[PDB]
């Protein structure tokens, strides 16, 4: 029912595109990226490498962009401030393009006309939200806000079921991650980043994340009692969370199991999976699930300290939030 | 000064042959695998994916492979009660086809006329050892003995400084693990363990190790206070250890840096590396050191709860100390 | 309606289970495979790194294997001629194991009461076919034949159009290859051929095929005509086809073009493909055409000297075939 | 003898200068880079995911690259025409950015006081030396000048010897390629290459190369005789040749085995190299041979018709052509 504009038309902005028309919760109606044109577009929107030939029709008549029927407007800037999100009549602007993160930068999108703005990324001070954690606190007065990353995502709902059920005292996290569009395919320039500018294909590179840190403020209860870090894998696609956590009231690993597959089908399901079967990471891509438990790799020590196992499709679980997020402030308005 | 010989001409077997002659603490005298006849032995020895060409000479001679201008003799028998090691000559025995792990089986290498065995693997009965961390606990009367395996001697230095310094309470182990041979190209058969069956270029796959478990034995005073799982990946070679583990007396990360540093220099060097590079997997590959401590790579919540993070070339790092153990039993003699 | 059988339920035994079921042009009431039980064949065929999760119902009950409800036999022998294919009502066999590719040791099959067998590979003396290009050969008398390879089923539809229209003087081939269960996931034993040995992650590894020679048996006219060879490389499906040939009458790239896209919506239609798009290998997985010629890619020296390439899912692709050609055998009885 | 000055601190330009003072031919007086600092050059230096940890010294000391106790002056210039060459001492400058491949850019370097210029890459307009080929017709007029590309370098020697003794009437190339810098991780952004956008590491990727034309212009007599096309896949280097080629002369392969043999022990040593050996593209990783003729790998239709097959590192092959060539043009000089 809202009109939502993407800003990037790439792994996100594309697959949130997909998950937009598949669900229908939202209705895109503009999209800005100036490295991609028009006829471009056709092409990277219906072909993809990682989740196949999109199910639909998509093509370029008369200057928009048309998917499944709908036309689309098509920016070409690369100054947020110059697009016409107003005059496409986009309410929402996803913003993926992950060089405008912070609440200034991002409101840009303000001077087109665009009403609010979901940044698709970390922010340095705009709120963060994850869908089932704490997308309730959002109220009408914030005009833009953040989305979280991946990470999370993934670990948030998990983090939220051990803690309301045994509380976490401490944990740190590992995420195995699979490549991103910000390495390279060899040993290139990366200044601020030196171990990402490695070779993606040759390589495990230790990376920093705020991630765990980030699951303090979407639970503000967990403030300061989380931190982490990830290694960056050659696979296209797909991750896991390691959450390694000491636990204030006692819990038996059948315990855990029991309170996280309830929530997954309850009041987290579609957000929380949990499996018992011998999954390996390729039979969650294009999974819509934000985490999803792993059982039988999880191990415990004692009855106070875990290390839980879950499993997170990057692209295309993150982008579904990103729709159902939009959905659900649209619900407010 | 010590001559070895070697049953199995695998990724152990062939490392364990050029760490000898590269490093010129042993001399190998004899071989013996049944499913590789001379001609094959001199390609796969010299020409090598993950290490490169030998470097030196490798070629057949009167039914001997002759590496350096060092005749060696070869055999092709499937049962080990039927190898003639005392005929050519062969002191110790490396016993390294994986399938012959336990005192009884690895026993058999005895009957034909060798003095000593060293299994290149965990042994269910068989004493294991870790160069640096409990080496000195080896005499004479010991015929049969284990070098454990590759991830163990990677965990137990690094263990063992920690503990000795701070004191571990409990701790978790997570090894990101490069592919290994035990691996499938594709979707394939593994009727014991089903994720391992599964393709090894696609996929993140969990899996179950007692390397952990294993530094019990080692580091007796840690017997069940530590556990762990791995996560196998798409890359060639180099593994790393994650261990997240509670400390009973505080340790302020510069304090934890200091002494593996210190540790790195004195007692364990060779052993167990240390660096605040920003390095990546890559960069450890013919790496010799059985662990190399990541400083920038760790993390520490607080004084008591810290990630710790070590790299190492399970394959090149292991057959090197199977060397120095050789090296160290011949010094005892 | 023709109820089949399946001997080893590997990559294609699987693939050609999910194609009959698709299709729906044969049942499949019967599986052999010594080294997957029935509730391990649950889990394989379910769940797929390369073409997703099944899309249907799986389970194992009353020791049946039922897929979309029909209850499927399962053997475990590792005898050919020990199978009861004719209790389980099992007619025609698809031996798919890759060690039973003579007559002699696929007519074991009819020893246990099927009536017809059908080699998923090259066969030394079974005759040949492929679809679209000689399937209208076979007849009754014929009780063991071979579906040649993917690599064939690749090639021959193409030369086919080509030597129709133009007429190849002669043709060498290369096949850019993914990689198979053959292949090793780091060097390891191959004593028959070393090179196939060595690591398919890690190396672009020169492969023999009989593909192109096999082409003039299924085509007569192009006996001696044709040779080619193979490069593996490190991806997990879809392979290509590189045909530099000679043409006895003159051809313009655009006559190409014009007869192959003429023959894919002909009498080619499902089996030759034809495309203009810009398309890249992951473009054609879980594609079911034997053969795509890729329009843009293919490049013309001269009316009578031209490189063509032609795109093919070497799993997807010819396990379709198979199902196809047990179909027309069923409509020859 | 002659002092070299590097813009670009690339693959290429690191490469060039890890051979430079390998080989000692040249001496590197000065680096360019803007988006490299002194620290981190040092790094990317010193540490390569390809080729390993560089043999010897690297360091930061007073403004200045030291290699080998060899002093470096560094410049962090965007506009090549304000590098102060001439100051620094260098006589001879690589050109390897990649973006200044013409006469009129490439031009640049002679304000700053260089006297010559090697181009690192293909040059619409600079004239294209290959050693082995045409280097002798390189005369002391020129002063910008270029190396042609690694696929040129690996054909044209290949080509010469072929021509050479028994007449190329024709002939198409195809060259299976490791991934390079230009290429994405993920499906993103190639405006003018569309292929060329999509994720490297899931991808057997076709791409254009006027490689085998380029032939045409370092021998005069294959011009418009010769013409290519590239397979990209997922490996981090080391590409392989594959030359189908029509002859006018008889040719048994033992014929062509023979003078290529010939050629590599005398006149094209170093450059053009010969195997009989069972190799992968691994056994090639830090060859310094342009071309090497795989003599097991190749396949003969006729004694005119025929394709030949040749390894090169894309990335250490012709980086010490770089420097042989410069050396080339110090020896007339
Ligand atoms: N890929 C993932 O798994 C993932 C998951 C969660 C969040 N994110 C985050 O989403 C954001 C985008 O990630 P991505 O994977 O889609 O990267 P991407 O490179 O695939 O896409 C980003 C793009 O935006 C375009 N772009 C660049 N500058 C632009 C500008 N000024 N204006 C408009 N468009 C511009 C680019 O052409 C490109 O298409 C990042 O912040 C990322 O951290 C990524
Ligand atoms: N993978 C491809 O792309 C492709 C394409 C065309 C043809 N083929 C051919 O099909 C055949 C199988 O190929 P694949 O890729 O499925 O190999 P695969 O290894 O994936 O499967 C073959 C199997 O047969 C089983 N098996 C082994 N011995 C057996 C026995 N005595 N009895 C019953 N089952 C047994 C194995 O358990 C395994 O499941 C080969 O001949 C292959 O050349 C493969
Ligand atoms: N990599 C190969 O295998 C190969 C083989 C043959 C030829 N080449 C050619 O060599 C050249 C470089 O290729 P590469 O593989 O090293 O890629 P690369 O990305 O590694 O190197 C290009 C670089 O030059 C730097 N640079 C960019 N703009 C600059 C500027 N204005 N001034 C100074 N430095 C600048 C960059 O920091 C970067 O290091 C290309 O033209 C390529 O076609 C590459
Ligand atoms: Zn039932
Ligand atoms: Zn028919
Ligand atoms: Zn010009």
């Amino acid at each position: 029912k809202v009109k939502v504009g993407v800003n990037g038309f790439g792994r996100i902005g594309r697959l949130v595109t997909r998950a937009a028309f598949n669900s229908g919760k939202v209705d895109i109606v503009a999209i800005n990226d100036p490295f991609i044109d028009l006829n471009y577009m056709v092409y990277m929107f219906q072909y993809d490498s990682t989740h196949g030939k999109f199910h639909g029709t998509v093509k370029a008549e008369n200057g928009k962009l048309v998917i499944n029927g709908n036309p689309i407007t098509i920016f070409q800037e690369r100054d947020p401030s110059k697009i016409k999100w107003g005059d496409a009549g986009a309410e929402y602007v996803v913003e993926s393009t992950g060089v405008f993160t912070t609440m200034e930068k991002a409101g840009a999108h303000l001077q087109g006309g665009a009403k609010r703005v979901i940044i698709s990324a970390p922010s340095a001070d705009a709120p963060m939200f994850v869908m089932g954690v704490n997308h309730e606190k959002y109220d009408n007065s914030l005009k833009i806000i953040s989305n979280a990353s991946c990470t999370t995502n993934c670990l948030a709902p998990l983090a939220k079921v051990i803690h309301d059920n045994f509380g976490i005292v401490e944990g740190l996290m590992t995420t195995v991650h699979a490549i991103t569009a910000t390495q390279k395919t060899v040993d290139g320039p990366s200044g601020k980043l030196w171990r990402d500018g490695r070779g993606a294909l040759q390589n495990i590179i230790p990376a920093s994340t705020g991630a765990a840190k980030a699951v303090g403020k979407v639970i503000p209860e967990l403030n300061g009692k989380l931190k982490g870090m990830a290694f960056r894998v050659p696979t296209a696609n797909v991750s896991v969370v390691d959450l390694t956590c000491r636990l204030e009231k006692p819990a038996k690993y059948d315990d855990i199991k029991k309170v996280v597959k309830q929530a997954s089908e309850g009041p987290l399901k579609g957000i929380l999976g949990y499996t018992e079967h011998q999954v390996v990471s390729s039979d969650f891509n294009s999974d819509t699930h934000s985490s999803t438990f792993d059982a039988g790799a999880g191990i415990a020590l004692n009855d106070h300290f875990v290390k839980l196992i879950s499993w997170y499709d990057n692209e295309f679980g993150y982008s579904n939030r990103v729709v159902d997020l939009m959905a659900h402030m649209a619900s407010k308005e």
